[PDB]
C-alpha cells in the first residue's frame, strides 16, 4: 500500500479532468477500455490523445495502485522512440486515468501484416523496415541506459506515429520472445531485451511472421537448449541476419549492447543507395 507515495510522485503531471474530452473506444487494455480523446494544453493548443481507463467495477486499492505505478514508472521517459506520459487524472473521479499520445498507425505487428494487403499501407521498402529497427534500438538504448528492463519487447508492443517513427511501449505466444537464460531461470537483464530485440528485428524482416514456424510453444525451451535459432528470412541481407543472430548468443555477456546494435543498424541502412 503506497497510495500516498504514488500521489506525491505523480503530483506535477496531474491534469484537470475538464481539460480532457473523451471520444471513441480504441480497444481494451490491462485495466479497461482505451479511449481516444482531446486534451487542451497549458499554452492553449489541442492534442489528440489516448486515454487509459479503469473498469467501472470496484477494482481494488491494489489495482488502482498498480495502475498508478505504471504511470509513475513512465513519468520521466523523455525520448522520441519511447512512449511518453502526457499526464494523469486523479481526485475528480472514482477510477483514475492515464493520458498518452495518439499513435496514428497503431501497433507495428498489425501494420506489417496490413502492408501485405492492398487496402492498408503499401509494400514497405527495405530501408523503411531497417529504419523501424533503428528506432527501436534508439529507444532501447535510452531505456537500458536508465536501467529499465522491458521484458516483453516485440513488434506488437511497438507503436507507429503519424510520421512513421516507432515508439517502444507495453500494452500490458510470448515464450517465443524470451531469452534462453530467462526461460531457464527467472533471470532478466538488458541482454534479455537484446534477445527479444533480435526476434523483433526478425518479425520486421519477415513482415509479421510468427517466430519459429513449425515449432510449438511447449517445444521452444528444448529447441533453444539444442542451440537452434530463428532462420534467415529469404529476402534478408546476410549482414542484417548476422546482426539479429548476435542477439541470440547463448551467453548474454557475448550479445551486443543496444548502442552497438544501433550503430551497426545505422551503418547498414546508410550503406544502401
Ligand atoms: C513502463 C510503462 C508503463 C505503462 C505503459 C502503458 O500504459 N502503455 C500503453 C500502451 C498502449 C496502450 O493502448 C493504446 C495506446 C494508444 C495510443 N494511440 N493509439 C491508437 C493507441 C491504442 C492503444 C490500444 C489499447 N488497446 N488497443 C489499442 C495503453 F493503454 C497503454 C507503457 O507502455 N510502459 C512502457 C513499457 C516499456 C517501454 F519501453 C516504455 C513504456
Ligand atoms: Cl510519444
Ligand atoms: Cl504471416
Ligand atoms: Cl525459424
Amino acid at each position: 500500500s503506497h497510495m500516498e507515495e504514488l500521489q506525491n510522485k505523480l503530483e506535477d503531471v496531474v491534469i484537470d479532468r475538464n481539460l480532457l474530452i473523451l471520444g471513441k473506444i480504441l480497444g481494451e487494455g490491462e485495466f479497461g477500455s482505451v479511449m481516444e480523446g482531446n486534451l487542451k494544453q497549458e499554452d492553449g493548443t489541442s492534442l489528440k490523445v489516448a486515454v487509459k481507463t479503469m473498469k467501472l467495477d470496484n477494482s481494488s486499492q491494489r489495482e488502482i495502485e498498480e495502475f498508478l505505478s505504471e504511470a509513475a514508472c513512465m513519468k520521466d521517459f523523455s525520448h522520441p522512440n519511447v512512449i511518453r506520459l502526457l499526464g494523469v487524472c486523479i481526485e475528480g473521479i472514482p477510477k483514475p486515468m492515464v493520458i498518452l499520445p495518439f499513435m496514428k498507425y497503431g501497433d507495428l505487428h498489425t501494420y506489417l501484416l496490413y502492408s501485405r494487403l492492398e487496402t492498408g499501407p503499401k509494400h514497405i521498402p527495405l530501408q523503411t523496415l531497417l529504419k523501424f529497427m533503428v528506432d527501436i534500438a534508439l529507444g532501447m538504448e535510452y531505456l537500458s541506459n536508465r536501467n529499465f528492463l522491458h521484458r516483453d519487447l516485440a513488434a506488437r508492443n511497438c507503436m507507429l506515429r503519424d510520421d512513421m517513427t516507432v515508439c517502444v511501449a507495453d500494452f500490458g505466444m510470448p515464450v517465443k520472445w524470451i531469452a534462453i537464460e530467462s526461460l531457464a531461470d527467472r533471470v532478466y537483464t538488458s541482454k534479455s531485451d537484446v534477445w527479444a530485440f533480435g526476434v523483433t528485428m526478425w518479425e520486421i524482416a519477415t513482415r509479421g511472421m510468427t517466430p519459429y514456424p513449425g515449432v510449438q510453444n511447449h517445444e521452444m525451451y528444448d529447441y533453444l537448449l539444442h542451440g537452434h535459432r530463428l532462420k534467415q528470412p529469404e529476402d534478408c541481407l546476410d549482414e542484417l541476419y548476422e546482426i539479429m543472430y548476435s542477439c541470440w548468443r547463448t551467453d548474454p555477456l557475448d550479445r551486443p549492447t543496444f548502442s552497438v546494435l544501433r550503430l551497426q543498424l545505422e551503418k547498414l541502412l546508410e550503406s544502401l543507395p
